[PDB]
């Protein structure tokens, strides 16, 4: 509360470490469905169904331009990518499996780096 603060957690490396995680996600062999924004002109249903589209290139640009106020808003956009994938894609499809694999991959890097 006013003039009463928990000890300061060192966040000075957070930007660098989120950038490293994001590099690892970008270079994973199963990243291909997620590298660029889904083409809203060419994929029926996507625009109407997926209210907040998100992809790794968009996260990379946000990260590079100071549009993440903290590491939790970064994690929210990464999880949005996988939540959108599960919304639109069957679990037993190449894309559906890719999205589960990538979410698993991310969540391990996230825990190991920050928790």
């Amino acid at each position: 509360s006013m003039s009463v603060k928990k000890p300061k957690r060192d966040d000075s490396k957070d930007l660098a470490l989120c950038s490293m995680i994001l590099t690892e996600m970008e270079t994973h062999e199963d990243a291909w469905p997620f590298l660029l924004p889904v083409n809203l002109k060419l994929v029926p249903g996507y625009k109407k169904v997926i209210k907040k589209p998100m992809d790794f290139s968009t996260i990379r640009e946000k990260l590079s331009s100071g549009q993440y106020p903290n590491l939790e808003t970064f994690a929210l956009d990464v999880r949005l990518v996988f939540d959108n994938c599960e919304t639109f894609n069957e679990d037993d499809s190449d894309i559906g499996r890719a999205g589960h694999n990538m979410r698993k991959y991310f969540e391990k890097k996230w825990t190991d780096t920050f928790k």
